[PDB]
This record gives C-alpha cells, sequence and structure tokens, in this order.
C-alpha cells in the first residue's frame, strides 16, 4: 500500500528525504528554493509556521505560488505546524482549517500535514475536503518533551488511518535511550500488524538519530533532512537498501 | 572501563571495525596479509578455523607471524571458531586449547577469542594464562540459529564478566525484525546496568545489520565489516560501514 505522488512511490523502496523551507517572507522563501536547487531529496515541506504573514489567505496562497512555480516537478507538502505540537506561532482552529482548505482547493499543493488532535469534525472535515480535490493528507501527532507508551503511539496510528490518513505521522522526544527502542518497537508492531498505507515515525534529538536512518528496516517510510545533512542521510539509506 | 591495545582505546567512542582474515594456506595467508594493509580498519581477527594446516602447531605459528610482520602496528586478534559455534571444522577440546596457549605465549598477538561454553575451568585457565603473558580476552557466544531472550544475552554476557573476560562478546541470529530489537536492548541493558568492561554484540544477517551500524547509540564496542569477503553473514563492505559509523558518530 503506496502513495504516489509526482511519480515518487512513498511507502516502498528506501525511504523518501523531506527538506523543509522556513523563511519568514516572500524574498526569503525564493532564496530557500534557490538554494536548495544544489540538493539532492524527494519531498519539499513548506512550514507555514515560520512565515510572518500568516494572518493574510492571499499572503500564504502567494508564497505557496512562489514556492510550487519554483520546484514545479517536485512533492510539495503543505504544513503549519501549531506552537501546541512544536511550531513557532500560535494560529487559532478556524484560521488554520482556513489555511489549509485554501492550499487544497487552490491545486498548489500535492500533500497537507493536518494534526490529530485538531479535533475530530475539523480533522474530518478537512481529510473530506482535501480527498474530494485529489490531495494526500499526513496525519500527525508530536510529542517534543516525552514519548509515550508503544501501546499509546499504536493506538494513535490506527485512529490516523480509521480517520482516512493517507500517511499516518509521529514524532516524539526521548529522554532515554530505551525510549529510542519504545518508538522503534511501536513502528514495528504498525509496520507488521495494523498498518495498511505508508507510516512516518521518529525519534527527535541526538539519542534518537538512528530512527531517522532505519526505517526500511523497521518501517517508517520517510525521513526528515536539513540542506542530519541531506546527503549524508542519502548515504546512510543506500547503504542500507544495498546491504 | 576500557581495553587499550597499542594505542586503541575500546570501549570509547566510534565502535571500533574489525575485520577477519581467512586464508587456506601460508601462500594465501600471506596474499592477504599484504592486501589488507591498505584496508582501513581498528582491528585484524585472523579466523584461524579457515586455515587448513591446523594440524602443525609450527604452521599455525608461522601464519600467525606472516600477519604479524605485514601489520606490525595493528591490534590482532586470534580467533579459532568452533564447529559447535559456526566454525569451519572440528577439532578436538586440546587442540583448540592448545593453539590458543602457544598463540598467546608466542608474544605474536594482542588478543585471543575464547568461547564461553568451552567449559568453566578450561576457560578460567586459559584466561588466567592469556592475562600472565599481557594477552587480552574477547570471550565469546555465538546462535546460529535464533536469537536467545534478552535475559538469557545478558546472562550470558554477566557469565563472561565472572569468568574474566576483557571484552564479551554475543552474536545471535535474528528470524524476524523484532529478533533485532532484542538484541538491541540486551546490548542496551548491558550497557547501562551491569557491564564494567567494553560489550560487543550484533544479530547477524541481513536483518541484523542495523546492530552493526548502531553500536555506538546502545553499547557494543566493536563492529565486523568486509574487505572482499564476508566471515558472517550480514557484514558489509569495510568502507561503508565506516562512513555510516561517522555520520552516526558526528550527527
Ligand atoms: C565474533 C564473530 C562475529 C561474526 O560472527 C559476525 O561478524 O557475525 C564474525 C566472526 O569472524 C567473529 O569471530
Ligand atoms: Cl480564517
Ligand atoms: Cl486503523
Ligand atoms: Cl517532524
Ligand atoms: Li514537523
Amino acid at each position: 500500500k503506496t502513495v504516489t505522488v509526482k511519480n515518487l512511490i512513498i511507502g516502498e523502496g528506501m525511504p523518501k528525504i523531506i527538506v523543509s523551507l522556513m523563511g519568514r517572507d516572500i524574498n526569503s522563501v525564493k532564496a530557500e528554493a534557490l538554494a536548495y536547487r544544489e540538493a539532492t531529496f524527494d519531498i519539499l515541506e513548506w512550514r507555514v509556521d515560520h512565515f510572518m504573514d500568516i494572518a493574510s489567505t492571499q499572503s500564504v496562497l502567494t508564497a505557496a505560488r512562489v514556492i510550487r512555480d519554483a520546484m514545479p516537478d517536485i512533492p510539495l507538502l503543505f504544513t503549519f505546524r501549531s506552537a501546541k505540537e512544536g511550531g513557532e506561532q500560535t494560529i487559532t482552529t478556524q484560521h488554520y482549517l482556513t489555511l489549509n482548505r485554501a492550499a487544497i482547493d487552490s491545486g498548489l499543493v500535492d500533500m497537507i500535514d493536518l494534526e490529530l488532535f485538531t479535533g475530530d469534525a475539523d480533522v474530518k472535515a478537512t481529510v473530506d475536503y482535501a480527498h474530494a480535490h485529489n490531495v494526500y493528507v499526513v496525519m500527525s501527532n508530536h510529542d517534543f518533551h516525552q514519548t509515550p507508551s508503544a501501546e499509546e503511539m499504536v493506538l494513535r496510528l490506527r485512529k490516523m488511518q480509521a480517520l482516512g490518513a493517507d500517511i499516518p505521522k509521529i514524532a516524539v522526544m526521548p529522554q532515554s535511550k530505551h525510549d529510542v527502542l519504545t518508538l522503534l518497537t511501536a513502528t514495528l508492531e504498525m509496520q507488521q500488524h495494523y498498518a495498511d498505507r505508508p507510516v512516518i515515525t521518529m525519534s527527535m534529538a541526538k539519542e534518537g538519530v538512528i530512527s531517522r536512518l532505519a526505517g526500511e528496516v523497521f518501517g517508517s517510510a520517510a525521513t526528515f533532512g536539513a540542506v542530519i545533512a541531506v546527503n549524508d542521510l542519502r548515504s546512510v539509506l543506500m547503504i542500507l537498501h544495498n546491504a
């Protein structure tokens, strides 16, 4: 069970590499997109919460259009990370759903990130809106303080599947090396027993680095890199793939 | 607590890379020793059980000498892997112990591998002999069929510490990806609660490859790579191994 966007097959082969744009304004986003021409990666994520003028739907869509036109052939993921889940600024639930609906129906993005804990009515409505417009949903959950039990994490990933996520995603903060193994254990249980679509998981920080490298083994379909450095990430993924 | 051999500090920093040399005869051993000089690794293991003149103690020591001649500054580990534990040929227990004692008292090698389940009295006697001649002991155990429980693996590693091993070592065979996590769990439990010296662990085969890469995270002090041919399933090209170890170390 895969998700194919612009010839990229998510959920088989090597895990796919996501890089994120974090600029404040149009000029900074253009500069980042230009700098990223020299990099090799699979999916471009726009981290909208790093943008300054998020109040104006027009401003957000204009930036989305610039990014889309800068890299017309790359899978493009629109992500507003709420402060609630480790992002850079707050947003009202209603304005979050306005920006996401506008991104969806504009045709400018291939995927959106939708936080599981936004609220059930809003999640279901936004999943239906995305699907109706041929946009995929990465349904996401983040704990930047600690690592829940494996049982709790698996139930969250299963709930995302039940709510229609195309790709469930969880990211958690280890407070010990043991916590990294708990995240890998949850990942593998999902992979082997409950998943019927691609899943993304990660243990954050230095301690969790191995989780960003071992997705082909334990069942994570994608991983985030920086322009871990993207070239080093690709080196390790290739070595593991061919071992 | 660490083990330092010819300036290499085992138990600190990046896991140390071991490669196995596997020649059938003296001429092949010579040739492999010369060729290995340009590969980059931390410890050379001579897999003595691949040598087809083990019948002669002189032949075995001459082969060790040829390796030492070619690589005077490399930590050198003498390993006869018994047939019982996945090696190439069956020899008597007394023959196994004689070869190890001769290696020890020759001065040609820095370390020997001694299998835990050789028998407690023979193990103790051989550890004592090694230490009397300034040779370190990698005490080892292998399960080439399955992965024991994390608790059974920890039991064995702790027994090796109790018998005076300088570096306990266990290698086990995964039948599933779950079994790989079990090996990593046992490794970490040793690092955090029981180990008071360096320990080497690995899950073998393709499924276990991540365990050969993640030693710095979970507490395995060394890892095996392949120069041209692997000495156990799941070993990858030594340069690729080194690349991954460096990326993990510096992340
Ligand atoms: C210690 C043992 C480990 C291997 O079995 C392995 O890398 O899996 C290779 C052998 O040559 C070593 O003796
Ligand atoms: Cl709004
Ligand atoms: Cl489900
Ligand atoms: Cl993330
Ligand atoms: Li994120």
